[PDB]
């Protein structure tokens, strides 16, 4: 049950002015392709307040990648979900090497050793009693600006930052019929990141258990895809269609790609 | 649980092209806003189908309004949810009076004999055992093209064809405070049509309770909105956000307001 708004003062949405121009900001199956300018945070900030929604953070740290957990946790802390519930889950091989981060007021951090992605996500029992949503995240990353509620929904893929504006037959998706990843040359919708997707945790464990038995598939057949779990997250997104599309201000690469105008904010970005 | 869709040819949606420049496809709280050429039919069409989704569709016709069911319903079966299971309700004070139509396979009408439209329609339990989603609509309409489930959602109302190019300070909501409709000079987002309202059962059970109660309380006070269930249903959505907008293709009156360029489809349209 959700309770009324608060009266909120805010400017008037006009039909026959769009937001953006320049992007698409819906997708074929009515998601939307969340871009600054589409979204009044303080309207999702009140509706998912209403709610006491709890998102939780998923993110590997393994071997060399503990270095990066120090900028990550304290630029989460500037950026992610502030105002919200927020639980990370900091997966690692190194329990004794995770960085001391202080975090803000209902916001906790649990260390889970691990001795693969997929299959450590879908945790199960312990993420449905914990939290209302998951988004699973590269560690070699930084936030610099807002990643709030404007990405919840069911389920999430991230347009990958290399070939948000190619054709369908550029993407890198697994070309070999003998994979469970493949995708024909005529099929596609967007190429997805697969460091930031999410969705609530029962999507979340779908997307997670569904790849996992496609990898384990394909390990059986002695194949490998192209792209690793980031070919089997797209097979899924495209027979599973998000109910949200980050544009490419949620995944970006300034050193590679720069900052072009059509990104009015760069939000989470590669670490150099 | 959702199956796979299976594989399919259609054009890859652009991110650097959107669909439409010319109008507003997504409201500030990441609602699609429907309008032609926001979305891939075949997409939608196979989600949903993949769900059997079944519509319920309500329309009174008290006294001399039993005339326009004939019409309303022929056209209906032309143009409404074509494909997908239909259950028609019609609420009405003669029973006798309600012609005889031709259904298309997976389609049913139920009469039902009432002795006020909020009231009725919160209907309960029925509804939840028979139908996934409720559209509630005039009955002195008409279909003339395409209404299908790129309407369906959990929650949505329909823009009101005299106001969707209007300020907030014209709109015609309750002004007086004294009004459990009142919505101040500088609040709304939309003038929501009381004709074409709808989304999933429990939703529109609790947008109907809702305004019923406002209602009573209205009637308690000595007041009436100025728009009755009309400005009702303003205030819930003010307060409650649909989680989709339709266009004003979906409610249209061409003898009053012609046929704009903006307007690529009349897709339901009132009767001279
Ligand atoms: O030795 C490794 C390799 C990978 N990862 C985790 O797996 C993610 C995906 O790998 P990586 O970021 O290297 O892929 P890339 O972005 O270089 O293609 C990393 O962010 C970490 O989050 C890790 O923890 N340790
Ligand atoms: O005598 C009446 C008056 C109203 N209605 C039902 O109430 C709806 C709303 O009234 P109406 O369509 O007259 O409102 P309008 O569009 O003229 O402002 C009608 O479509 C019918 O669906 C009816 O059945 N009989
Ligand atoms: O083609 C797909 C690849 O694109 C690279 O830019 C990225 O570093 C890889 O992790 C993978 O996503
Ligand atoms: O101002 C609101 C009104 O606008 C009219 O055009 C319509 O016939 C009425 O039913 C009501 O919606």
């Amino acid at each position: 049950f959700m309770v009324s708004l608060p009266r909120m003062v805010y400017p008037q949405p006009k039909v026959l002015t769009p937001c953006r121009k320049d992007v698409l900001v819906v997708t074929p199956w009515l998601a939307p392709i969340v871009w600054e300018g589409t979204f009044n945070i303080d309207i999702l900030n009140e509706q998912f307040r209403l709610q006491n929604t709890t998102i939780g953070l998923t993110v590997f740290a393994i071997k060399k990648y503990v270095a990066f957990l120090k900028l990550f946790l304290e630029t989460a802390e500037k950026h992610f979900m502030v105002g919200h519930r927020v639980h990370y889950y900091v997966f690692t091989d190194q329990p004794a090497a995770v960085p001391r981060v202080t975090l803000g007021t209902g916001r906790q951090l649990s260390v889970l050793e691990v001795r693969r992605r997929m299959e450590m996500i879908s945790c199960e029992r312990r993420f449905l009693s914990e939290v209302d949503y998951l988004v699973c995240v590269d560690v070699d990353m930084e936030f610099r600006d807002h990643v709030g509620v404007e990405i919840l929904t069911p389920l999430f893929g991230t347009l990958h930052p290399s070939f948000y504006g190619s054709s369908r037959e550029a993407f890198t998706y697994e070309r070999r019929p003998q994979s469970q990843a493949y995708i024909p040359k005529d099929e596609g919708d967007f190429y997805y990141m697969g460091g930031f997707f999410g969705g609530s945790v029962q999507e979340v464990q779908r997307l997670t258990r569904a790849c996992h038995q496609a990898m384990m598939v394909d390990q059986a057949n002695g194949i490998e895809a192209v792209w690793h779990d980031e070919s089997h997250l797209n097979k899924y997104l495209l027979r599973h269609k998000p109910t949200k599309v980050l544009s490419p201000e949620y995944l970006w690469d300034q050193q590679l790609l720069g900052w072009p105008a059509v990104l009015r904010k760069l939000r989470f970005t590669a670490v150099p």
